């Protein structure tokens, strides 16, 4: 009947032709004009609307036409897809955010849009626009009344997904704009602990000094231990030199930290292992003394047990077995 | 002192077999049994002139050390590899180690011992099997080196060349009938090792020639140990033999995918929902779950027990991580 009609509205919107797009519209009724702007077309694992997917796509001129000239809500809600990762209930401002679509955020905001849109799990057009890492948008965004607040579903701050992904600048913008990077999520995961696994350095300088705390996380490790199960060294090492528990807590990262360059086999090491793993057995006797209680021997690890004294670890220098051994048998009494 | 023990040895090392000649002529019997069976102790290394220069490929050393001085070859000593510093290395283990198939024929056709044990019981073959020159390892073994030969955890000259991603001289093991049943103190076997790496090529060897499926001392099946290690690629050809009617098969198909969220070098949530969803589609066909209790290290979230809950966090990025590891936590622990 009319339906094909929304089919061929898409394509235009979609693909960009805005000369095509007038075309259709134009000498038609409004009530038709919004079924055929309004119209949930699926395609591409992406259900959107006109505007949702211009704006995914990013074709500016089609987007004003549809904005300037057409009345759009600005608050349509789609299912659109990205990289694999599929998001409900966002508006073309998050898809525009998401993809960097500057233009379209600054037609899409200025031409009226809630720069604090809640998708199905709360993310708010700052999420998309720092999990992609275009601090461009994100201070026009916040500039232009954004939350930095906001969280998600599971409480994942902009910053604590700018962090993940390792965008140091934007990590600084928002912590400038007072952005607290001591709130925690369900798991029990701050900003900190993210950066630190994810080997981002550049990040835990600018978390330290801007009164980032030492929170421990639903699984019983501070940031420093989760970069230390991380093989993560560079972290490790700056975080060693602060607030660290000393002996009790500081050796076991050093414990952990060697493990972990075993248990990889696409990080692994061993040699770093025995340096991190010796290291500690000194300082866990260097004056008294802070023994170990080493789990009992079991059949995964050879029957054998772990090292308690800096003696017996030298003697599995010369035991590439032992030491592979070793690592595992020392994380499986960290980890659990 | 005799630091001309300490020249002497310089030589050997260096290979200037030239050097070498001249430092040994004129010396007398005593002298000569003195300076070549001298232990010098070189940068992380403890190791006589003949020692060093079967190390170092030196043949012209090492034939000069041989054919005009009656050495014996049996002289032990403590080399190093990369970090890995073995003890009671004989000169025939170095060359065997490091390549030298030249100075490896020099050694043998002049009677050194094929089946040496190193400190921790290395055989100089298992040192080939580690460095993968086919072109050694079949020599050794035309000579005699004997493939049974395990290290001090019964390690197979098979196990560490299907570690070390050698299929070429895998192949050529099995087909001088080297047990791939073999198995190590951790309980593995040759195809444990196969199925960690990605090493696709020998587990299809292995697999020729009947390998049995077995559980390491870790509770792992090769099977289970590719899913741990999101290994899909030999899950997949692994899986087109037998496993527990359904229950193997999920196991490994719901470990592999969750491993894919958790491994940060081959993520892919993608591929994690992918494998996920196979499981509960191949459960739901009744084989149930049971689910572990909701932990705060995990959100609190309760791992998903029928496909609508699993469909339902599809457009959820938290929860597909956050499942991941939920599914891991159940499944190895
Ligand atoms: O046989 C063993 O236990 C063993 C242990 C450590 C290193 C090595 N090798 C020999 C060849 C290259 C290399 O790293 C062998």
């Amino acid at each position: 009947h009319m339906e094909g009609l929304a089919g061929y509205v898409y394509k235009a919107a979609s693909e960009g032709k805005v000369l095509t797009l007038a075309a259709l519209l134009l000498n038609r009724s409004e009530s038709d004009i919004r079924y055929l702007l309004g119209y949930v077309s699926q395609q591409g694992g992406q259900r959107s609307t006109p505007l949702i997917i211009a704006a995914r796509n990013g074709h500016a001129k089609v987007v004003r036409l549809l904005l300037e000239h057409y009345r759009v809500q600005t608050q349509q809600t789609g299912t659109v897809r990205f990289d694999g990762y599929v998001i409900d209930g966002a508006t073309a401002l998050w898809c525009a955010a998401g993809a960097g679509h500057f233009e379209v955020v600054k037609l899409l905001v200025s031409h009226g849009a809630n720069v604090n849109h809640t998708t199905v799990t709360n993310s708010t057009p700052l999420r998309a626009a720092c999990f992609d890492g275009r601090l461009d948008i994100v201070k026009y965004l916040v500039e232009n009344n954004a939350n930095i607040s906001i969280a998600n579903k599971y409480d994942n701050t902009c910053l604590m997904i700018a962090a993940y992904k390792g965008h140091t600048d934007v990590v600084r913008y928002l912590l400038e704009q007072r952005a607290d990077p001591n709130a925690k999520a369900h798991c029990g995961a701050t900003a900190l602990h993210f950066a630190a696994e994810a080997g981002h350095i550049d990040i835990v300088k600018e978390l330290i000094k801007w009164r980032a705390a030492i929170v421990v996380n639903g699984h019983g490790m501070t940031p420093l231990k989760v970069a230390a199960e991380s093989c993560k060294a560079d972290v490790v090492e700056l975080l060693l030199s602060h607030a660290d528990c000393d002996r009790r807590s500081r050796i076991e990262a050093l414990e952990l930290l060697g493990a972990s360059f075993a248990n990889d086999r696409e990080n692994y090491d061993i040699i770093k292992t025995y340096h991190y793993l010796y290291l500690a057995m000194l300082e866990r006797f260097q004056d008294g003394i802070l023994e170990k209680e080493v789990l009992p021997p079991i059949h995964a690890y050879g029957n054998r047990t772990e090292c308690r004294n800096p003696q017996e670890l030298e003697s599995i220098r010369q035991d590439r077995d032992a030491l592979h051994m070793e690592g595992l048998i020392v994380r499986e009494r960290i980890l659990g």
